[PDB]
């Protein structure tokens, strides 16, 4: 059957920490004051739960809190006990506090407020100079986690937050972050489904941190050709056939391969033949002033099937596409 995979890096961090660390269902909850907060406006719902803007009633500061829909209630745990473990963390949204909701008698966690103000898609605006600045912000918040054996799962453009008049950025949606265990297979349906990595769509299970890179790499794709979704599939399926047609289908059979992964049979009348696109492919004259030799070596680079081969987040923040940024 499949060949296991265990991370390059950060691959025993767990097992080095006190079972504290990562045992998340040990874990005691120390549960704040709900009458702290006064919620203000709902700022959106998603499959588990509903976001609000809120008033911290002791410092009359902002703050967002996500009460938790009762079917997910029971499942808290982990996302608490990683936002315990990164708290501080370089960009690492900070959780204030974890509250009882009076109404949905479910978990409430509270967040620290980003100014989130700039409308439109900033996403798509950004100059050359501010998507390597923000890369490089977004990088140092995936080297933490990572290093804290910890794999995000959902990084995407709605789960980077950004007060562009402070230049802040921070990371936020741990709900389906997960700590890294080398040989442990975990659930193939995270991340959403512009940026699910070849691991997912090819139902690998044994995948770690890297998974997060590709994830990265189909945001930096987005951003420096104006292409958004840079891949866009129209289901699980179609996905991989759309990533094959830019990396080809030779290093896709490669990949699995190398795994000896099982292809979904269905994959058989969808996939076709496809030869690897030169990038420059990808540019035209309105994203040409986005892309760099270096973008283009970083971006080769971090889309790759084989998730040994990305590059970790380490890695990334030695590239040359860095090197203009102010450090
Ligand atoms: N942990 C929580 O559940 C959580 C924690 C905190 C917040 C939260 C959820 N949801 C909030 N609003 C609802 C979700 O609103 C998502 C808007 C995303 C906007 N991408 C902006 C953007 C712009 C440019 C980008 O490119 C780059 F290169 F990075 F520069 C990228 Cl990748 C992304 C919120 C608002 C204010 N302050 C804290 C929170």
């Amino acid at each position: 059957g499949p060949v296991p995979s265990r991370a390059r890096v950060y691959t025993d961090v767990n097992t080095h920490r006190p079972s504290e660390y990562w045992d998340y269902e040990s874990h005691v909850v120390e549960w704040g004051n709900q009458d702290d907060y006064q919620l203000v406006r709902k700022l959106g719902r998603g499959k588990y739960s509903e976001v609000f803007e809120a008033i911290n009633i002791t410092n009359n500061e902002k703050v967002v809190v996500k009460i938790l829909k009762p079917v997910a209630a029971a499942k808290i745990k982990r996302e608490i006990k990683i936002l315990e473990n990164l708290r501080g963390g370089p960009n690492i949204i900070t959780l204030a506090d974890i509250v009882k909701d009076p109404v949905s008698r479910t978990p409430a966690l509270v967040f620290e407020h980003v100014n989130n103000t700039d409308f439109k898609q900033l996403y798509q605006t950004l100059t050359d100079y501010d998507i390597r600045f923000y890369m490089y912000e977004i990088l140092k918040a995936l080297d933490y986690c990572h290093s804290m054996g910890i794999m995000h799962r959902d990084v995407k453009p709605h789960n980077v937050m950004i007060d562009h008049e402070h230049r802040k950025l921070r990371l936020i949606d741990w709900g389906l972050a997960e700590f890294y265990h080398p040989g442990q297979e975990y659930n193939v349906r995270v991340a959403s489904r512009y940026f699910k990595g070849p691991e997912l769509l090819v139902d690998y299970q044994m995948y770690d941190y890297s998974l997060d890179m590709w994830s990265l790499g189909c945001m930096l794709a987005s951003m420096i050709f104006r292409k958004e979704p840079f891949f866009h599939g129209h289901d699980n399926y179609d996905q991989l056939v759309r990533i094959a047609k830019v990396l080809g289908t030779e290093d896709l059979y490669d990949y699995i391969d190398k795994y000896n992964i099982e292809l979904d049979p269905r994959f058989n009348d969808i996939l076709g033949r496809h030869s690897r696109k030169r990038w420059e492919r990808f540019v035209h004259s309105e994203n040409q002033h986005l892309v760099s030799p270096e973008a283009l070596d970083f971006l080769d680079k971090l889309l790759r099937y084989d998730h040994q081969s990305r590059l970790t987040a380490r890695e990334a923040m030695e590239h040359p596409y860095f090197y203009t940024v102010v450090k």
